């Protein structure tokens, strides 16, 4: 079984996403994502390997045929998908660049000798490397894995196959203290003036803390404002909401469209109620009450309530979000908000790795 994500940091965290170039897994329909997992030599869990975009059905080259059944078994291309460590830990982040480089020369290899055939659990040559396999029920193929034989391919990774995935203290959002802080507020979905903007409408009111109940506002508001705003450029519905109600064509197959998601350029993958707990009881329904005017002075009565309860019951943003994640002391540990980078930026790129 490959092991589950850990799920604690001491502070900020970092996880990458690369999507191979030159090869296929194939495995029987409906079968889980994981397949297996790069580790060190000292048992750090590094990256698994994982099915991704679905490239059709698998059909076993006639000039194969082994006597197996690959019956509604499915074409997939390979991500690479690494286990998260801290953004400050130098020697996980470069360890994780190099097994996933290793990788690509070990599949290169692979393709070349062993082509429609499973990766084996084997230790790399200089011992730096371990594959573990979690499921044997899979091949590997070059190319689309429509022939027999391979082009010759280099297994590759480029930028257009990357993400990053940065997970920070939910208390921090808003209060720009570090550079991955200042880097998630540049978000241009993320309207800083929204703090300052709560002070003013919250100024009669006793809060508990009323610094971390401006940054939760703006956070959550901002958040809620995009979903809207996206609902009615892509024509999404959104709970109740029809957007052809408002006569919207419906242009995305919902918010878990790539387009959509690619559309927040930062994408939040945490579940925004979970920030709540972050707050006072008080707190929390000052900043809820708040947040409902801030929707239905730019948009709709329909859009704005349906975003806004969408929201309240746990709705997510973009499909099952990463909600257990914790930042701080182990022993009391703090919420942690997730963030997936579309596209790398150029202060990010040092945690990815390069075929060039
Ligand atoms: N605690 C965490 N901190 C930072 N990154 C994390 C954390 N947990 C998981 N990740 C990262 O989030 C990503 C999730 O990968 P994946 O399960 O394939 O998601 P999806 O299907 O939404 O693309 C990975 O790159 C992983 O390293
Ligand atoms: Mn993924
Ligand atoms: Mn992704």
């Amino acid at each position: 079984a490959t092991p589950d994500f850990p799920t604690h940091f001491p502070k900020s965290s970092i996880g990458i996403e690369n999507e191979l170039a030159g090869l296929v897994v194939a495995m029987p329909a409906n079968s889980a994502q994981k397949f297996g997992y790069v580790k060190s030599a000292q048992g750090d869990a590094l990256f698994m390997l994982t099915k991704d975009m679905n490239q059709g059905s698998y059909q076993r080259p006639p000039s194969l045929q082994d006597g197996k059944n690959y019956q509604n078994w499915q074409t997939h291309t390979v991500e690479l998908v690494s286990y998260p460590c801290e953004m400050d830990d130098k020697a996980a982040v470069e360890t994780r660049k190099q097994a996933m480089l290793w990788l690509a020369t070990h599949f290169t290899t692979h393709i070349d000798q062993s082509n429609h055939q499973p990766l084996a659990p084997i230790q790399s040559e200089d011992g730096r490397f371990v594959i573990e396999i979690t499921n044997a029920k899979h091949v590997i193929a070059a190319g689309n894995g429509i022939s027999a034989e391979s082009q010759g391919q280099t297994i590759t990774m480029t930028p257009s196959g990357q993400q990053a995935t940065v997970g920070v203290a939910a208390k921090g959002f808003g209060t720009s203290a570090t550079p991955e802080l200042r880097l998630l507020e540049s978000a241009p979905w993320y309207q800083k003036s929204l703090k300052s903007q709560f002070a003013s409408l919250t100024s009669a009111e006793n809060l508990d803390d009323k610094e971390l109940a401006a940054n939760v506002f703006a956070y959550l508001t901002s958040i809620y404002l995009k979903t809207a705003e996206l609902a009615k450029k892509f024509g999404i519905y959104i709970n109740e909401w029809d957007p052809m109600s408002e006569q919207i064509t419906p242009n995305a197959n919902g918010l878990t469209d790539p387009k959509v998601k690619n559309a927040w350029e930062i994408l939040p993958r945490t579940k925004p109620s979970k920030i709540v707990e972050i707050l006072s009881k008080s707190d929390a329904k000052a900043v809820m009450k708040h947040i409902k005017p801030q929707l239905q002075s730019r948009y709709s009565e329909s859009l704005s309530k349906n975003v806004f309860q969408y929201f309240q019951d746990g709705g997510e943003v973009a499909g099952h979000g990463i909600n257990n994640a914790t930042v701080g002391d182990k022993h009391s540990p703090e919420l942690a908000i997730l963030f997936e980078f579309r596209t790398v930026p150029n202060e990010l790129q040092s945690y990815l790795p390069k075929t060039e």
